[PDB]
C-alpha cells in the first residue's frame, strides 16, 4: 500500500517524490497526525534500530530525518495542533560548540520528541525560565571542555537549591559518565548521554515508552643538539593561505569514521577503498568546491616565536624588546617524577651549546634566556560556524553533518600545514615525512604541545597565550570557559626539542 | 550503494528523482550501455520473475517499464547506438486491434530487445520489407478475431512460398494453442503465444539467452412464447447524447479491475481485496470517469431498432417494415444431434397470430407471413479513445496506456448492457428486471443479446447483413475486410424478447 | 481477549469449559449474533481452510462443528429468531441413504448457513412444497445409486415444468461431474458438488459472500474349469446368530480410517500412521465393537445359497432345485471386441459332465441341462445401525455420528467377506485361502464375488431377479423403486467358484 | 521415531500422552534406565542449553523437569534401583529461605544427579552425618542474607577441623 510507501521513504531517505506520496494518502483519507503517529514514526525507529545494531550510518540516518521534518513540514497547515514529550535543551554558559546538542535536537524531533533548543551560551536562570513555560519531562545540557562540566555542576546545585527534581540529560565530549555519577550526589536525578541515540532511550524511558534500564614509568630526557634559531621574535599574522595547499593535511579517516561516521571495520580494504571513492571522496571534493568559491573557510594564522628558559619546573617566557618575564608555566609532572614539558626547555643561565649567543635578544639572554618556544594559533573564522548554522535550520541535516566535520578536519589540517610551516621556517625540516600520512605519526623534529591535553592541561594557560600573542588579530575571543570563539579554532605550543613527543600524566 | 538503487527504482517503479540518480552514477564513471544492460536490467528480470510467481500484478509491470523506459530516455544523447535481439511486430491485414501488440512492445523493449511495432492492418508484404531491412531474429504478427487467424495462415503461406523459414510469434484473442500446432503444417517454425511474457521467453530461447523448451441423449424443446411484444417503432434509429455517469453504473467492475487491468484477486480474503479496490482500483476508474467527461475521448452512440422476423425451416427471414419484401434471412447453427438454435426462439412464418399483433404488426411484412419482432443495437464508445490511448503508449505512460484501454472497453461493454435495459423498457419487458445491477450480468431479465461471433451465432460475416439492414455509417462505424468493427471499441448484438433464451455454446 | 479464546474453542474442537466462556463473554458486553457472526464463524472458516489444505482431518471437523452447534443453542434463549441464504435440502425418491446429504447440513449449518432438512425418499413435490414456504437460495439433493441420478433428471424436468429457474446443487455417490454438465441442457442451472465443502463455496457464491467461479479379444479366451465343485445344498437358507467378534477381523482397517473416517495416512511414515491408528483410530473401533455387541445396534443376517445353472450364448440361466424349469436368465455385458463376460465363467447347457457331477446335481435340472452352480449371498446389518445413527445426528454428537456410521458400513463389507469365506468352505473351494486377513482383501482365494451395479454385472434391476431366487423378506430386507436395498446397510453378491474369475471394468 | 517424540516431550514440556508414548517405546525395545539417559536427557541438556544462550525462560524448563519428574515415576516399578553422583544439599543454620536450594534440587535431580535435601535450619553437625551415609561427590549449602554467609564459613572451619576434603558448592542472594 501507499502506507508502507511512505515508511519506506523514510528508511532509504527519499525526498524526490514526497509530497506527492502525502497528498496522495491524505485525499485517500489518512490524518496527518495519523500518519505522524504511524507509517513515518515507524521509519524512523526502524532507522534507530539499525543504527543500534550497526547495520545504518549516521549520514543516512539525517537523511531519514530530512524525510520525516518536511514530511511534517508539510502536513502543518493540515494540522491545527503536543509530542511524547519535550526536552529543554541548551549548550552551557560560556560555551559556544553546537554539534552534539543539535544532533540530539534532529533525533528527538524526528522520533515525535518536542525539543525547545536554547541556541548557545545560555545561562540556568534562562533554562529554568523555559522549564516554567513549557514544563518538560526533561532538561539537556550539552558542554565541551572540562570547564563546561564545572558549569553544569554549578547549574544542578542552582536547580536543587531551587527544588527542581525533574530529570537532567547531561552529554558532552569532555563529561565522562564516572562523573555524572559522582553527581547524583547533588541532584539524584541525573544521567550521562554517550550519544544522541542514549539521549533517545532515557527520554523513551523518561516518559514512559520503555521500560526503566538506565534510569535508577619514566626515562630520562638529555641535552639537545642545539638551540635552533627562528626566522624573527615576537608574533605576526598571516593570512594568505591557499584553501587547496591546507586540503592535502586533511585526516581523511577522522572526517570519514570520526566525523561522518561512516564505518570502515568489518568490511575488506577493497571493500572500504570503494566505500571512500563512491561515497566519502565526492562530498570531500564537494565541499572544498563550496569553500573556496563560497568562501565560507577563511583561514587565518597568528604565530611567532619567544626567548624563554626553565627555571625549575616553570617554563619561563621573556620579551624579545625588554628581556623582562611575561609569563611563566608551570607544567604537570607524570607520576613519581617522570616526565614534563618543561625537560625540553634549557635551564636559565645555561652556557650555550652553539653560537646561540650571536642571535638571541640581548636583554633576553642577559635575563638568561637560552632556548626558543614556537607558538601558533590557527582558525577558520566565524563563517563555517555560520554556513552550518543555515544548513540546519533549512533543516538539510546531512550537509550539516558534512559541512561541520569537513570545517572541524579542514581546521585540525591547517593546524597540521602550519606546524611544517613552523619547522621550515626554524630550519628543523630535514627530517620530515615524504607522504602527508606519516606526519599524522609524528614524523618530524620536535611536536606540538595543545593546552587542554594531559600534557598541559590547564586550558586557563590559554589567557597566558592570548597576552602573549593577541587573538583578536585573527578575530579570536576566549570566553569564562576558556573556549576560543570562533569554535573552528585551535592553539599549540611548537617545541623544536627531538625527544619530545606526547604522553599522559593521568 | 547507487547501483543497488538504479535497481531498486526499476522493482519499485520510482520515476521522481531518477534522472538525479542516473547523472551522478555516470560522474561516479558508469557507462550508459554499462547501466542498460546491467543494475536495471537485472530489476526488468526480477520483475518478470514476480509477475511469473503472482507476486506482483501488472499495473507495477507497466509502472517498472516506465522507469525503464524513461532511464533509456535519458541515457540515450550521451550514447551512440544495438539491443538483444530484434522483432518485426505488426497486427495483420484486415485488423485494427492493438492493445495485445503493443503490450509486447512494451515488455520486450523493456528487456533489452528491440521491438520494430508495424501498426494496425499491416499486409505481409510491408512486414517483409521490414525483415529484409532490419534482419530480426523473429516475426511477430497480433490478431482480434478468427478471420484474423486466416489472415495469418495465408501470410505463413505467403512466407513459405518467398522461403522465409524465420521464426514466427503468432497471438491473439482468438488463436488458440490447438491451431497454432496444426499451423506448423504450412511453417514449421511458428509458435503460440499465450501473453506477452510467454512472447519475452521465446525471444529469450531465439536468441540463445535461455534453455530451449518452447522451441523444439439430453435436451430441452423451446415453446411458443407467451405473446409477441411490440416495439416502439419499426427500422433503425440514431441516439447520441448519453450520459457516461449513467453508463458507469452498468460498468463490471472485476471484469475491469481482474480481467483488464489485472488487478489479481484469487488467494486473500474479501475484506482484503475489498480494500485493494477503495485504495486502488476504484480512485482510477473515478479519476477515468472525470477525464473522460471534460476530455470529451469517450463519445457514446448507440444506433437500434426493430423488424418483422420470422423463422422458415432454419433460416431466420427478417422482413421490411415498409417494403414487406425479405431483407436478409440468417441460417444460424443447431447444437450436436439437434437441440438447441437461435431460430428457434422465432415463431414460425405465417404463425396464427398469439395476441392481437396484427393490429400493429406493418401491414405488407404481416401479409408477406412476419409474425414476430427482433431487436438490434449496435453500441460504439468512436475513434476518440483509441486516439486518446495511442497518446498515452506514444508518450511512454504504459500504466495510464493500460488503464485507459481496459476503462474504454469495459465501459463499451457497459453501453451495450445499459442499452439492452432501454431496449428491454421500449419493447415493454422490463417488468422483470434486476433489482441490483449486479444480477443484470447473470441475465436477470427478459430475453438475452447474440453477439455475432460467439457460439451461438458465430459467422462474422452475418455482420455485414447487420450494416445492411443498420446502417452501421450512421454512428460512424465501418466493416474492415475481416468483418472487424472500426473503430475497435463498439460491439453489436441481437436483442432477443423470448423469456426462455439463454446463452448456449455449439461447441 | 475472550474473543481469541472463544474462536481458540470452535477451532480446537474444545466443549469442556464453553458454557462457562460464553456466559463469561455476554456479561462482557457482546451480543448473541455479535459472537456467532464474529470469532465463532472466523473459526468455522479457519477449519474450512485447514480442510482444503489437508492440514486438519475431517472427525476434528465434526469436532469443531459439536463446538458451534453447541454454543448456537446456549445462545437460542436470548436471541429472538434468520441465516445468511436458506438450503432446501433431501435425498430423491426411491433411495434411503442420507450420510452425506446430513454431512451437507452439518457443516452449512455451523458455517451460518440455514438447511431444511426433508429427509429420505422424498418426492419432487414435497420439495418444491418446501421452496414455496421458505423461499431459499438453492434446492440440493443427494443420490447414492445411478438410478437415484436418473429419479434427479425427473425431478429437473419437473423443476423446469413448473417454472423453477432456482439454483440445484446435485450430489451423490455415483453422481459425476461428466453427468450434470449434460444436465444443463434440461435445467441450466444445476451444479455438482464432489464433497460438502464444494457444496458450501456453491451457497457461497450464490449468496454473494464469494465471487462466482464454480457458477457461470486381446485377452485370454474362455477357459473350461478344473471341476463343477457341489454345495452343501440347493436353494437358499437364512443364517442369524453370527460373532460380531469374528466379523471384526475382516474390517479393512484403511477403508474405514482413511476411507470412511477421514484420517489422512498420506505425508507421514509408515511408523507415523501405525502411532496415529494406535492413539486415535483403533480405541474408536474398540468402542464401537462393544458398545455394538452390548446395545445390540448392528443385527448380522445372511441369507445364502446355491443353484444349478447354464451358459446358453450370452445367457446364464439359473435353473430350480426342485422342478428344473428356468427361474431367471441373466444377460451379462461383454467388454469391446469379444472380450470377457461373466457368463464365460460358467459351463454351457448341455456340457458333457467334467466329472462326476450327473451324481448330485438335481435330476430335473441336469436333464433340463444345467451343468454349473452359482452361490449366492444377501449381508445386512439392519436397520438398528440407521437408527443409532440417527440418534447421534439428531442429539448433535456429530464426530460420533461419522464414526458409528463408517463402523457400520465396513462391518457390513466385513460380512461379506466372512461369508464369502464360509460360502468357499462349504462349497469345498478353501483349499487356497489367504494365510493373513490383509491377502483376502486382494482376491486371495478360488473364485470372486460379483455385486450387481458393479461394471461386471451393472444392471441394478437384476437385484430383482436375486430377491425372486432368494426372497430378501427372509432377513427384513425390501427393495425400493430404484432397486436400493433397504436397510442401507445391506449387499447382494454372485459367489463364483471358476479359479480364473477376477475382476473386470466393461466401462 | 519415538525417540526423537520422547526427546520432544520434555524439551515443550507435553504431559498429556507422555505415559502413552513411555509404555510403547519399552516395546520398540529399551529399556527403562535406557531411555532416561538417552532422548530425555539430551532434552534436558537441550533445555540446558537454550536457557544458558536465553532462547527457553525459566517457567517452562521447569515445564521441562515435571515431563522428566513424571517419566522416571512411571519407570520406577520396573527398575530396582543409582545417578551420575550425589549432592548433599542444605540451608544453614539459623535460616529458613528455602527457594534457591530447591531449584538447585529439581534441576541437578532431573539431570540424573542424586540430591539429598536436608531442609532448613540444619547445622554441620547434621550435614556431615548426611555426607558419612551417602558419600556424596559435594556438599551445597544455601544462604539468603549476609549473616548465613559467616555461618557456611564456620561450617568451612568445622569441616577442615574434622578434615573434610570433599566439593563444598556455595550459594546465595
Ligand atoms: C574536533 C575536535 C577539535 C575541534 C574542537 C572544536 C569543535 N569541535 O568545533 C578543534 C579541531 C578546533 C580542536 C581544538 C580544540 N580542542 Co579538540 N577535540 C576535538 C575531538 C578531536 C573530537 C570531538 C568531536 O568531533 N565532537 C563532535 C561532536 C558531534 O561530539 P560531542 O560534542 O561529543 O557530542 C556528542 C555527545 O557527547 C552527545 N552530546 C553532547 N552534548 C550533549 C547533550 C545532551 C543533552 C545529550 C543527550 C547528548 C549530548 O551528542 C553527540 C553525539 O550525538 C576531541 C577528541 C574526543 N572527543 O575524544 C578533542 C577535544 C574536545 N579537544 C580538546 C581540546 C584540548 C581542544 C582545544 C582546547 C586545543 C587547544 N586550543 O589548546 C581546542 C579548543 C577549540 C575551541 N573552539 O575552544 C580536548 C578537551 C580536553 C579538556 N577539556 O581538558 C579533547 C577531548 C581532546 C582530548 N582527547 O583530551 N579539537
Ligand atoms: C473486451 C472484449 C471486447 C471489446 C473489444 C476491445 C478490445 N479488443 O480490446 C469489446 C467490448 C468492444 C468487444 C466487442 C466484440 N466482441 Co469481444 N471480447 C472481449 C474479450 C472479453 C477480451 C479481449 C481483451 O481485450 N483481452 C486482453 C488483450 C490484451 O488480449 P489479446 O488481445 O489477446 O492479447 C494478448 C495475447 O493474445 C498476446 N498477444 C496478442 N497478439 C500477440 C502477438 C504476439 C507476437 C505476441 C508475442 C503476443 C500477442 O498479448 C496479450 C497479453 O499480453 C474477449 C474474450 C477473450 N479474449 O477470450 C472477447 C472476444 C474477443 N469478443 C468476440 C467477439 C465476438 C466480439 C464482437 C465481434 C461482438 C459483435 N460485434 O458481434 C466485437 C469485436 C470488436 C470489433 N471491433 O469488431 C469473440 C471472438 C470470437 C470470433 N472471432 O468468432 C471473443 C473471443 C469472445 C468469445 N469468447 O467468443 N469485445
Ligand atoms: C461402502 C459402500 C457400500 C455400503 C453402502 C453404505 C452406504 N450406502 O453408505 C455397502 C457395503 C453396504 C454397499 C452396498 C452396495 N453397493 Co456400495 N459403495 C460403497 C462405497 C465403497 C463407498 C460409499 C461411501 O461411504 N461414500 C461416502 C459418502 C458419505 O459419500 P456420498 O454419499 O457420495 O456423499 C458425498 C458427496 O457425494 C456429497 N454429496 C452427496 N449428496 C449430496 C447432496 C448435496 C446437495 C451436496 C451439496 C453434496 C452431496 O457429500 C458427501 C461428502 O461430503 C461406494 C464407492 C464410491 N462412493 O465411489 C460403493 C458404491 C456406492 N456401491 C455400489 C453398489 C453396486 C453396491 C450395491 C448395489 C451392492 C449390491 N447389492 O449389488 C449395494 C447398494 C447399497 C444398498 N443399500 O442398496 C456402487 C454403485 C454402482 C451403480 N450405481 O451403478 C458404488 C459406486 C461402487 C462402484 N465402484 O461402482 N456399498
Amino acid at each position: 500500500p501507499l502506507l508502507e510507501r511512505l515508511k519506506r521513504r523514510v528508511v532509504e531517505g527519499r525526498k524526490q517524490g514526497l509530497e506527492a506520496d502525502l497528498e496522495e494518502a491524505l485525499k485517500a483519507g489518512h490524518k496527518p497526525l495519523d500518519l505522524i503517529n504511524g507509517p513515518l514514526l515507524a521509519g524512523m525507529k526502524e532507522v534507530g534500530d539499525l543504527f543500534g545494531a550497526g547495520k545504518m550510518q549516521l549520514p543516512f540516518v539525517l537523511q531519514a530525518a530530512e524525510v520525516m521534518k518536511r514530511a511534517v513540514a508539510y502536513l502543518e497547515p493540515h494540522m491545527e495542533k503536543e509530542g511524547k514529550g519535550t526536552l529543554v535543551l541548551a549548550t552551557v554558559k560560556g560555551d559556544v560548540h553546537d554539534i552534539g546538542k543539535n544532533l540530539v535536537d534532529i533525533i528527538l524531533s524526528n522520533n515525535g520528541y518536542r525539543v525547545v533548543n536554547l541556541g548557545i551560551k545560555v545561562p540556568i536562570e534562562e533554562i529554568l525560565k523555559a522549564v516554567e513555560a513549557h514544563k518538560p519531562h526533561a532538561v539537556g545540557m550539552s558542554g565541551l571542555l572540562v570547564k563546561s562540566t564545572l558549569v553544569m555542576k554549578e547549574n544542578l546545585e542552582y536547580m536543587r537549591d531551587r527544588g527542581y527534581t525533574l530529570p537532567v540529560i547531561l552529554g558532552g565530549a569532555a563529561l565522562t559518565r564516572s562523573y555524572v555519577e559522582e553527581l547524583r550526589a547533588i541532584y539524584p536525578n541525573v544521567y550521562y548521554a554517550e550519544d544522541a541515540f542514549e539521549g533517545l532511550r532515557l527520554m523513551e524511558e523518561l516518559t514512559g515508552h520503555a521500560p526503566p534500564e538506565l534510569t535508577r614509568r619514566a626515562r630520562p630526557v638529555g641535552e639537545a643538539p642545539a638551540v635552533p634559531r627562528p626566522p624573527f621574535f615576537g608574533v605576526r599574522v598571516e593570512e594568505g593561505l591557499d584553501l587547496a595547499t591546507i586540503a592535502h593535511y586533511v585526516n581523511k579517516l577522522a572526517l570519514y569514521r570520526g566525523q561522518w561516521g561512516y564505518s570502515r571495520k568489518g568490511l575488506s580494504r577493497e571493500a572500504w577503498q570503494a566505500l571512500v571513492e563512491r561515497e566519502a571522496e565526492p562530498v570531500f571534493q564537494r565541499l572544498l568546491k563550496e569553500a573556496m568559491a563560497e568562501g565560507w573557510l577563511e583561514p587565518k594564522v597568528l604565530y611567532g616565536f619567544f626567548p624563554v628558559a626553565r627555571e625549575g619546573e616553570e617554563l619561563l617566557v621573556f620579551s624579545p624588546e625588554t628581556g623582562e618575564v611575561l609569563e611563566r608555566f608551570r607544567f604537570p609532572r607524570q607520576k613519581g617524577g617522570g616526565l614534563s614539558l618543561v625537560d625540553y626547555f634549557r635551564p636559565r643561565f645555561a652556557a650555550p651549546l652553539g653560537d646561540e649567543a650571536d642571535w638571541m635578544p640581548k636583554e633576553a639572554f642577559r635575563a638568561g634566556a637560552r632556548d626558543v618556544l614556537g607558538v601558533q594559533l590557527v582558525t577558520m573564522g566565524e563563517a563555517p560556524s555560520r554556513k552550518a548554522q543555515a544548513l540546519f535550520a533549512s533543516g538539510a541535516y546531512q550537509d550539516y553533518l558534512f559541512v561541520h566535520g569537513f570545517s572541524v578536519e579542514m581546521t585540525e589540517a591547517l593546524a597540521e600545514y602550519w606546524h611544517k610551516r613552523m619547522r621550515q621556517m626554524w630550519g628543523i625540516a630535514h627530517q620530515d615525512a615524504t607522504e602527508i600520512q606519516k606526519l599524522f605519526q609524528q614524523g618530524y623534529q620536535g611536536a606540538r604541545y595543545s593546552f587542554g591535553y594531559p600534557a598541559c592541561p590547564d586550558l586557563a594557560d590559554q589567557a597566558k597565550l592570548d597576552r602573549l600573542m593577541g587573538f583578536h588579530r585573527v578575530g579570536v575571543r576566549l570566553t569564562e570557559n576558556f573556549q576560543l570563539e570562533p569554535e573552528h579554532a585551535t592553539s599549540a605550543l611548537v617545541v623544536h626539542h627531538p625527544e619530545a613527543r606526547y604522553f599522559s600524566v593521568d
